[PDB]
Order: structure tokens, then C-alpha cells, then sequence
């Protein structure tokens, strides 16, 4: 499976399947990173520059920034969730044993939280150091690896959080709500669609709430839990959208959509005869998404091809 691009501090772009690819700025490749036949995620990457993947067969390897492994973490269980840091540079990721690990800097264990569900999303790191994780519903754990609350959204599966700048947190379910959450857990408010939802919320403008739907919709809600606005496309989106830094908002499905904030459409890009993943923007604003069949394609603002790239 193609994974996310994700753009380092410095310009370079990773993406890749079961290699991690390191790609410079102008298409160029700087190097090639292979763990085997296993998928990896896309990576998370540390203040001091150390990159971050998790592997299908159960490993987090930390990578120097020249391609060189610097440790594997083992656990032998299927892992799914991309990792994230936080809390002074420690590395947590979501397992199927239904654990989230913490994993300190050196490659040993500072703990492992248990759940009885499959952890297969992404955690988020509040401000304040709390971890969360969706699964078969909202878990924030401390950093000290105790439990802070759960949040039920009934039966359904919840997606990984977002949080926004005064502290509310928003997950989809997979029945098809978007819940606004308190820090303290309570539900504050939520939004039905009546279609599934696999698709994550992220939040930009003016702290507006984006998701796809099944029903082909990009869905942009407003902080109060009424609907901004919706954009019709002909397919289910199951990727999370992306807000770039003038506010427009992409999502990767059968091609590349770009909406403006005020839900009309932007551009499409299409990469040839393939689905693409979930974009990612540059602080210089080029975007970058990976086709099925493995090239990554960077994208000028305006959405005509900058470049691609295949091994």
C-alpha cells in the first residue's frame, strides 16, 4: 500500500509502499530505505531529524536522515497506526495486540496501554501532552501511560482525533457522525450525515471541520456543529483531506480534488490510469501525492505537474 508523502523540516519528501523512499525537492532521489516485504507507514520525524516508521510486521524502525537504520523496535504483532511524538521526543503507535506503545528515543519500551480492540489508526498528541487514539471508540491516556477518559460514540468505530486551537476535539464515527468533544470528554455536539464515515476530520480556516463521506461528499461544518457546506464527487472518500496553507482543502480518491474554502472547486489532477493517496503540501506550497502504482507526482499550486518520480 502507497503511504501518505510526508515532508521533512528541510524540503525532502518520503513516500513509498514497503520501501521509504527520500525524495529532494527537485525530483531528485536521495535514498532508499528497504525493511522487506512489509509495508511501512508513512513516517513521523523528530526534532533532531530521526525518522519514524512502523512496519505491517510488527517493527518501529528509527532511520538516521542519510537512510541508515538506527534501531528497530520489535513487537510481533501487526501494526497499522503511522507513529507520532510527542512528549519530549518519545515515539507512540497503535498495535493489533490492542495496545498503544510508548517508546522512548532509544528504542526501549516506556510502556504499553492495553485495549481490547485493534488499534489500526494514527494517535494525536494534544498540547498538553495527552495522547489520544480511535478505535472502537476515543481513548486519551496521560503521558505517564494512566487513563484519562473514553469517549463512547455508541457502538461505532471513531477515527483518529482533531484538535483544535481552543481545545476541542473532533472524531468521525463509523456510522456517520462527526462528534465535537470537550477536553473533559463530554460530547458537546454532533453531526449526522446517514452514510459511513472512514474518513478523519482535520480542521483549517476558521476553524471549520472537514471530512469525507461515502456518499461522495467533502463535507465542511462549522464550529457550532452546522453544515458550512458540502462538495459533490462521484466517489466515496476514505482518505482525509488536507488543508493547505491559503486554505485550500484537497483529498486524494480516484484523482487529486482541490475545493477553495468556500466549498467550489479549485482543480483536479489526475495521475494516468491510478487511484492516489492522501496529499501533502509544502511550506512552498507544492503538493505532493503518490499514485497506486508508485510515482509520486509533485504539483504546483495551480494544478499543473511539477514533476514525478518512479525508482
Amino acid at each position: 500500500i502507497e503511504s501518505t508523502p510526508v515532508i521533512g523540516n528541510d524540503g525532502t519528501i518520503y513516500f513509498g509502499s514497503n520501501h521509504l523512499y527520500a525524495i529532494n525537492p527537485d525530483g531528485t532521489e536521495k535514498w532508499n530505505f528497504y525493511a522487506g516485504y512489509w509495508t511501512v507507514t508513512r513516517p513521523a520525524i523528530s526534532e533532531d531529524g530521526t525518522i519514524y516508521v512502523t512496519s505491517l510486521d510488527g517493527h518501529l524502525y528509527a532511520i538516521n536522515p542519510d537512510g541508515t537504520e538506527k534501531w528497530r523496535f520489535k513487537t510481533g504483532k501487526r501494526i497499522e497506526s503511522s507513529p507520532v511524538i510527542g512528549n519530549t521526543d518519545t515515539i507512540y503507535f497503535g498495535s493489533y495486540d490492542g495496545h498503544l506503545y510508548a517508546i522512548n528515543p532509544d528504542g526501549t519500551e516506556k510502556w504499553r496501554f492495553k485495549t481490547n480492540k485493534a488499534i489500526e489508526s494514527t494517535p494525536v498528541i494534544g498540547n498538553d501532552g495527552t495522547i489520544y487514539f480511535g478505535s472502537n471508540h476515543l481513548y486519551a491516556i496521560n503521558p505517564d501511560g494512566t487513563e484519562k477518559w473514553n469517549f463512547y460514540a455508541g457502538y461505532w468505530t471513531v477515527t483518529r482525533p482533531a484538535i483544535s486551537e481552543d481545545g476541542t476535539i473532533y472524531v468521525t464515527s463509523l456510522d456517520g457522525h462527526l462528534y465535537a468533544i470537550n477536553p473533559d470528554g463530554t460530547e458537546k455536539w454532533r453531526f449526522k450525515t446517514g452514510k459511513r464515515i472512514e474518513s478523519s476530520p482535520v480542521i483549517g480556516n476558521t476553524d471549520t471541520i472537514y471530512f469525507g463521506s461515502y456518499d461522495g461528499h467533502l463535507y465542511a461544518i462549522n464550529p457550532d456543529g452546522t453544515e458550512k457546506w458540502r462538495f459533490k464527487t462521484n466517489k466515496a472518500i476514505e482518505s482525509t483531506p488536507v488543508i493547505g496553507n491559503d486554505g485550500t482543502i484537497y483529498f486524494g480518491s480516484n484523482h487529486l480534488y482541490a475545493i477553495n474554502p468556500d466549498g467550489t472547486e479549485k482543480w483536479n489532477f489526475y495521475a494516468g490510469y491510478w487511484t492516489v493517496t492522501r496529499p501533502a503540501i509544502s511550506e512552498d506550497g507544492t503538493i505532493y501525492v503518490t499514485s497506486l502504482d508508485g510515482h509520486l507526482y509533485a504539483i504546483n499550486p495551480d494544478g499543473t505537474e511539477k514533476w514525478r518520480f518512479k525508482t
